[PDB]
């Protein structure tokens, strides 16, 4: 439950125990063989053709068994299917293996670089060197054909080709001891070049990712000179507005991506966007898996979907795959592609012909198939939401804001527009008793003791407010930027003096006490009490009862400002947060929502709250100021 979505369905294409592929006997005679497990799924597109690519490991599915590498590939989508093996193993012995496919689509060349493993039963980071491993590169040619109206396609397999002479024997002036790809679909990048993230073991057990990439179609291939942190393996990588995205497991915490903008020399972790978003389990500690991660364009937006399991199981039962979709701003969960409580696992996604499918593992007993998925009720509601996000976004910058003294004279009138670059979240007309809907669909605020007013809720009562879950959002932590910056935006009137201070907007933090990252109260002397960090808050300035202020708060660099109607309070653009580590918000607070402690009740009305995934600029800063009564959504 939350599940395969109705209007989808599947099969199991290669179906564990049953579904054969040609074996090649050493003498060239074809047998098929039956396969116990079928793991490690990508599916792309080759010029119309589905390819879809898994290892077949064929006695157990232990990961040090005797794997080759599958293919069946499809001219009909999916209607029909021929099977080959794509890749050999050396045949050295029992446990002889092509493991973990990485490929890349350029034209009708599919390029995919497997791990290559002779005779070791235990797993490759654990080797004591490379003596046993070779990356293999393979190139695949689609070729298709139609006579009498009937589509067919052919691949040929190239004889595969060892990178491991193009291994350097170190990274800063530690040793290397083995690479391989991260696991499924890569990518060309817009310059043409071949762009694989591989995983990299060094000679002290450590791992870590890497880009290598070629510009020459595979001939000569580059280690760029970035890397990730250690513990990071599997990368996914896509290219988002001219910048590689590497998304990378890390076991046993949450994930982390990095962007790069010069081909992977220099990378820089993504913590203002998608990293550590996504995570193993709801705990953070189990064992990570596999995911898809790949760009597409829905309904004229370009959007990057990320497939994960929740693994509300742990371990590697990996129950609960999910598909999310994000524009780099907003990120939305589309749903559980999985079906029930199942084992899920490795995963992919490939949209084609403006038809969305998924290839994943499900585990029975650690038993492998893996599900060919039609995912029709997934973009149904995909594009629901792309024409959301462009139907607010352009609502938005459409209108027209006041002119200010240095507007140049411009169309319509107006001055600069209201910001929608890095808007992630939006709190307006629609709510109800409960719920706070997020204009753009993915975080809704959670509501007690509150009145619906245009634009907005008034509160009254006990805990009257909302709560915008930032961690509190649970495993995955789609505001999890707000730790390196934010910007929060309200609209607000004090209905009626509280007793002494009671809050009405900011970030709360997760642990004991009250803390508050940054944030705005009000006091019986209708002055206002901006609290930036632990700093003691003092009083500042005059409000009136029943009058209109604009709230902004902001947060970069570990510095908070805090405005009311377009100019900053006193004590603002100080640090508010000391040390090198992330501060861990657990909820933007809007009045005072409050579960237990003190009685908080805030009798203030708040309406067009706006998160954006950065600080505002002064310019933008004024124009929301200026565009108050513009932009609710009644
Ligand atoms: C995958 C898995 O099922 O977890 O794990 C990787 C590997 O064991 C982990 O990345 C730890 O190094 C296997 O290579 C992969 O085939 C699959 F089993």
């Amino acid at each position: 439950m939350a599940s395969l979505a109705p209007g989808s369905s599947r099969v199991e294409l290669f179906k564990r125990k049953n579904s054969t592929v040609p074996f090649e006997e050493s003498n060239g005679t074809i047998r098929e063989r039956v396969v116990h497990s079928f793991r490690i799924p990508t599916i792309v597109n080759v010029d119309g053709v589905m390819v879809a690519i898994a290892d077949a490991r064929y006695e157990t599915s232990f990961d040090n068994s005797f794997i080759e590498t599958a293919v069946k590939y499809s001219v009909d989508d999916g209607a029909t299917w021929n099977t080959q093996i794509a890749i050999k193993n050396s045949r050295a012995s029992s446990v002889s293996r092509v493991m973990d496919a990485t490929v890349i689509v350029k034209g009708n060349k599919l390029y995919i670089l497997v791990g290559s493993f002779n005779k070791t039963r235990n797993s490759w980071t654990q080797h004591r060197d490379g003596s046993d491993w070779e990356p293999l590169l393979v190139v695949g040619e689609v070729t298709k054909s139609a006579a009498n109206g009937k589509t067919t396609a052919t691949i040929s397999w190239g004889k595969p080709v060892s990178l491991k002479p193009l291994f350097p024997a170190e990274f800063d002036g530690i040793l290397t001891k083995e690479f391989i790809g991260g696991v499924g679909a890569a990518i060309v990048a817009s310059n043409g070049n071949l762009v694989y993230p591989v995983q990299i073991a060094d000679m002290g057990g450590r791992v870590f990712t890497k880009i290598m990439y070629s510009e020459d179609d595979g001939n000569t291939w580059k280690f760029a000179e970035g890397r990730s942190k250690f513990g990071c393996s599997e990368p996914a990588v896509l290219e988002w507005e001219g910048k590689l995205i590497i998304n990378n497991r890390v076991d046993g915490n949450r994930r982390l991506v990095y962007e790069s903008s010069d081909m992977g020399k220099t990378w820089v972790e993504a913590l203002g966007t998608l990293s550590h978003v996504w995570t193993n389990s709801p705990t953070s500690n189990q064992q990570d898996c596999q995911s898809s991660f790949v760009a597409v364009t829905i309904e004229g937006k370009r959007v990057m979907l990320f497939t994960h399991p929740l693994n509300l199981k742990g371990r590697w039962m990996r129950d609960r795959l999910h598909l999310w979709m994000t524009d780099n701003q907003r990120i939305f969960d589309v749903g559980q592609i999985s079906i029930g409580d199942e084992n899920s696992g490795y995963s992919s996604v490939l949209y084609k012909d403006d038809k969305l499918y998924s290839l994943h593992e499900i585990n029975t007993n650690d038993v492998y198939s893996l599900v060919f998925v039609r995912l029709i009720g997934e973009l149904q509601l995909m594009k629901s939401v792309v024409r959301t996000w462009k139907e607010e976004d352009n609502h938005l910058a459409s209108i027209c804001t006041p002119v200010v003294p240095a507007t140049p004279p411009s169309k319509g009138g107006c001055g600069a527009a209201v910001p929608t670059a890095g808007l992630v979240g939006f709190l307006s007309h629609s709510a109800n008793g409960s719920v706070w809907e997020d204009v753009y669909r993915c975080v809704d605020a959670n509501v007690a003791n509150a009145e619906r007013v245009p634009n907005g809720l008034k509160f009254n009562g006990v805990g009257g407010g909302a709560v915008w879950p930032v961690a509190r959002q649970g495993q995955t932590r789609r505001y999890q930027f707000a730790n390196y910056r934010f910007t929060l935006v309200a609209t607000v009137t004090i209905d009626e003096l509280p007793k002494g201070t009671s809050p009405l907007l900011g970030a709360g933090l997760e642990g004991p006490g009250d803390a508050k990252l940054l944030g705005l109260s009000y006091d019986k002397n209708r002055q206002w009490r901006p609290l930036y960090g632990a700093a003691p808050a003092s009083p500042t300035g005059s409000w009136e009862l029943h009058k209109k202020y604009h709230v902004v708060l902001t947060m970069a660099d570990r510095q908070g400002s805090v405005y009311v109607d377009g100019q900053p309070l006193a004590g603002s653009g100080n640090t508010v947060v000391r040390g090198a580590t992330l501060p861990d918000i657990s909820h933007f607070y809007i009045g005072g929502p409050r579960s237990k402690g003190a009685p908080t009740d805030s009798r203030v009305t708040v309406t067009n709250v706006v998160l954006y995934n950065r600080r505002l600029n002064s310019s933008e800063i004024r124009t929301l100021f200026l565009s108050q009564d513009m932009i609710g959504t009644d």
